[PDB]
DNA sequence: TGGGGAAGGGGCCC
DNA sequence: GGGGCCCCTTCCCC
């Protein structure tokens, strides 16, 4: 547990404090060597490296389809069985993604 | 109404 | 012991 001096906000993880402080500044030190695109976080750069490399480490356990990104894999999982897994309690409406539920819970104003 | 992309925080392990 | 590498979330916009 560490507290950010700039924002007085608790951040979990001893080594994660430099990452949060970088979010206040807008610096993007990590730069891809191929497309010369800068990213704020290293793990974001590695995902961009997957796009350049074309590797798909996420393989479906039901049909064997290979996808490059985790959310792409989860989208394929919803095609198999998980289509529309979110519901609105107030109005009884189904949704595909969790952000759409947040959009509905704010824009629709059922409550 | 749906999806791609990006921006953040957290857990595990070294 | 700062950090890679994975996970998760909501937001912006077409
Ligand atoms: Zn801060
Ligand atoms: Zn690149
Ligand atoms: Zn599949
Ligand atoms: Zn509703």
């Amino acid at each position: 547990f560490q507290k950010c001096p700039i924002c007085e906000k608790v951040i979990q993880g001893a080594g994660k404090l430099p990452r949060h402080i970088r979010t206040h500044t807008g610096e993007k030190p990590y730069e891809c060597n191929i497309c010369k695109v800068r990213f704020t976080r290293q793990d974001k750069l590695k995902v961009h490296m997957r796009k350049h490399t074309g590797e798909k480490p996420y393989l479906c356990q039901q049909c064997g389809a290979a996808f490059a990104h985790n959310y792409d894999l989860k989208n394929h999982m919803r095609v198999h069985t998980g289509l529309r897994p979110y519901q609105c309690d107030s109005c009884c409406k189904t949704f595909v993604r969790s952000d759409h539920l947040h959009r509905h819970l704010k824009k629709d104003g059922c409550n």
